[PDB]
C-alpha cells in the first residue's frame, strides 16, 4: 500500500506538466500566425510592382 | 488552404495590370486619329499644285 500510494502522487504531477506543455504550444502557434499574414502582404505588394 | 488564398490574392491584382495596359493602348489611338487627318489634307492640297 506504501508503493501504491508512492506512485499516485508521481502521475498527477505529470498531469500538470502536461498542461504546461499544452499552453506553451498555443502560444508559439499565435505568433506564427501574424508572420504568414504579413508574408502574404508581401507576396501580393511584389506583384503590384510586376 | 493557404495555398489556394496566395493564388487568388495574386490573381486579384494581375486582373488590374490588364487594365491597365488597356487603358494605355486605348489612350494612343485618340492621338494618331489626327496625324491620319492631317495626312489626308496634305496629299489633296497637294493633288492642287500639279
Amino acid at each position: 500500500a506504501n508503493r501504491f500510494t508512492a506512485n499516485i502522487k508521481g502521475l498527477t504531477q505529470a498531469q500538470r506538466n502536461a498542461n504546461d506543455g499544452i499552453s506553451l504550444a498555443q502560444t508559439t502557434e499565435g505568433a506564427l500566425t501574424e508572420v504568414n499574414n504579413n508574408l502574404q502582404r508581401i507576396r501580393e505588394l511584389s506583384v503590384q510592382a510586376a
